[PDB]
Order: structure tokens, then C-alpha cells, then sequence
């Protein structure tokens, strides 16, 4: 769900599709909360950090 205002929650759950549920294992339709996030000396004005 979507977090609420001043509200934070950290976790390694993995997230299931309910339609394609995993419930032991990283499937199909099953991605981890978290995601990589970097910067490069390339990347435009928009881009920098």
C-alpha cells in the first residue's frame, strides 16, 4: 500500500502479485521492495543528483 504522510516503514519483504502469488521465493510477479539508485558524471541536469 501507500505510505501515509510523516509515515515510514522498512522492510525485506518481497512484494507478490496477488494474481501471481510466490509466498516462498522471488517469482514471477514477485519483485523486492528495494532497487538500485546511482548517478554518473554523464547523466544530464535532470538526471544529477
Amino acid at each position: 500500500s501507500n505510505l501515509k504522510p510523516f509515515e515510514r516503514d522498512i522492510s525485506t519483504e518481497i512484494y507478490q502479485a496477488g494474481s501471481t502469488p510466490c509466498n516462498g521465493v522471488e517469482g514471477f510477479n514477485c519483485y523486492f521492495p528495494l532497487q538500485s539508485y546511482g548517478f554518473q558524471p554523464t547523466n544530464g541536469v535532470g538526471y544529477q543528483p
